[PDB]
């Protein structure tokens, strides 16, 4: 094994540590193209946890200092100043593929921005959001999973990414409101009179589950549009593209079915992300 196929297999780990829903997925790709995301996965997940869980401001600033110093000099050495294993494996991906840098901006400076925490006014603000954090991440992944880098593909890519950042809210909101956190909008919030401090304390109620319900049917519309569009990646990454996607859509009948509980975060069966994927198999 070589020294970069250290590096690349440092980021497959950090991906398994993290990724419990899609880590499964991505893996079944062609060796290079999951290689490729393993880099990218890693350096998102730095980025996120670089204050979510280091607290570290510092490091985040050095992570972006290394995005820049690969965008600039794709070929000269760098002494990385954050994690070197993963930044390695990023300038080998920019040497092959076009990284949209800005991207990983836009991300950082999103995960920045949510130190200053404000509940979003209107739902513009909660999907305006949902572009910076995984819309981003789309685009990134753009060049990876497709051989058409074309404005159809960044948009579908993009509008998959903010779909599956909605799903993963309406997963995460009991725990997200243990970290002071409610991704819901004010406007939505009082047009459905909920107020999610009082559901989580006394359980969900028939106003709470219309809210929901309000946002799972954004997302799931949303789903079925870059469902159409499934082609526009490529043949390899179809069906792997299709498995994230309905993994997530799994998670919302998980969610259903525990009642919308604040108190728990349901998940996906890997016995059954093997399931949803010969499903897929068929009609591929
Ligand atoms: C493929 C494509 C063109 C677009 C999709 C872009 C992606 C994957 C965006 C990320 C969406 C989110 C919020 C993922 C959870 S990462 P995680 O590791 O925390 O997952 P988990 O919390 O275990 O469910
Ligand atoms: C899968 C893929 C190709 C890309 C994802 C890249 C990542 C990790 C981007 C950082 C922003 C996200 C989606 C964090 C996890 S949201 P969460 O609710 O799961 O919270 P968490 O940070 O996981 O605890
Ligand atoms: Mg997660
Ligand atoms: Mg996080
Ligand atoms: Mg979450």
């Amino acid at each position: 094994m070589t020294m970069m196929d250290m590096n690349f297999k440092y980021c497959h780990k950090i991906m398994k540590k993290h990724s419990k829903s899609f880590s499964y997925a991505f893996d079944l790709l062609p060796e290079d193209q999951r290689k490729a995301v393993w880099a990218i996965y890693a350096v998102c997940r730095k980025i996120d946890d670089s204050i979510d869980v280091y607290g570290d401001i510092q490091f985040l600033n050095q992570i972006k200092e290394d995005i820049q110093s690969i965008e600039k000099y794709p070929y000269e050495y760098h002494h990385f100043q954050s994690d070197r294993r993963i930044m390695m494996a990023l300038q080998h991906v920019a040497q092959h593929k076009n990284i949209a840098f800005q991207s990983f901006y836009n991300l950082i400076d999103t995960v920045y921005k949510d130190q200053h925490f404000t509940m979003f006014e209107t739902d513009a603000e909660l999907f305006g959001y949902c572009y910076g954090v995984a819309g981003t991440v789309g685009e990134v992944l753009t060049p990876i999973l497709s051989d058409h880098e074309t404005h159809q593909t960044y948009d579908v890519a993009r509008r998959l990414g903010e779909s599956l950042q909605l799903i993963n809210i309406l997963r995460d909101v009991g725990e997200d409101f243990e970290n002071e956190r409610i991704y819901f909008s004010k406007q939505r919030l009082k047009q459905y009179e909920v107020d999610i401090a009082e559901v989580y304390q006394n359980g969900v109620n028939n106003h709470y589950i219309d809210l929901w319900e309000y946002y799972a049917a954004i997302a799931e519309k949303d789903f079925r549009d870059v469902m159409d569009q499934i082609k526009v990646f490529s043949i390899e990454a179809q069906p792997i593209i299709e498995l994230a996607a309905r993994i997530y859509i799994e998670i919302l009948d998980e969610v259903r079915q525990a009642n919308y509980t604040l108190h728990e975060r349901v998940f996906v069966e890997k016995r059954k992300k093997a399931k949803l994927f010969h499903e897929i198999n068929s009609k591929y």
